[PDB]
């Protein structure tokens, strides 16, 4: 599984997103071709916008 | 936006799912790295497993 | 199935959502304890907030 | 939130979906009138078609 960066806040609006704290580390489970990825932080699991993360390059 | 022609039937299992007649043309929106695709047919819109459908980009 | 009047307009926020008009008729398919409804209008299907209708009352 | 206990044995079938182990106690967050309710166990939370549980208010 692939993991990203949190480079903007984001406050989940439906029950099924997951909100991301500047700064954290998400681990991307899933990738949608609009854009909206899926993943987990913390033991939550949700979707969010894919532009207020940015894929770690190790 | 993209075609797909079905190889295999496919009964909608839940309410946002798309049946798959086998043979026919299906416009693909939207694919998702998990394997399901969001398309539609005959005024339809839904999700469905893309294993059951073959894309043309010929 | 239970129709509904649009009391005030709602612009769709995500794919699986249904725009709402001003004083038109939806039929309401579907209701979640939270409050979003799912119904149908003029061909288009999706999750709707409940408190911008209100069920018709014949 | 309210308790219900799983009288049948449910593997999840979709990414959003709970499996429900026979006999366990769930906490039903939220009820759909199409049958699907949204709960928790064990620290995952999903849905889960309801005529697999049953409800406690005792
Ligand atoms: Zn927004
Ligand atoms: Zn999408
Ligand atoms: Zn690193
Ligand atoms: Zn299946
Ligand atoms: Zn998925
Ligand atoms: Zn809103
Ligand atoms: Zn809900
Ligand atoms: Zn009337
Ligand atoms: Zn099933
Ligand atoms: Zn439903």
């Amino acid at each position: 599984x692939i993991p990203a960066f949190v480079k903007f806040a984001y406050v989940a609006e439906r029950e099924d997103e997951l909100s991301l704290v500047k700064g954290s580390r998400v681990t991307v489970m899933e990738k949608c071709s609009d854009g909206w990825w899926r993943g987990s932080y913390n033991g939550q699991i949700g979707w969010f916008p894919s532009n207020y993360v940015l894929e770690e390059v190790d």
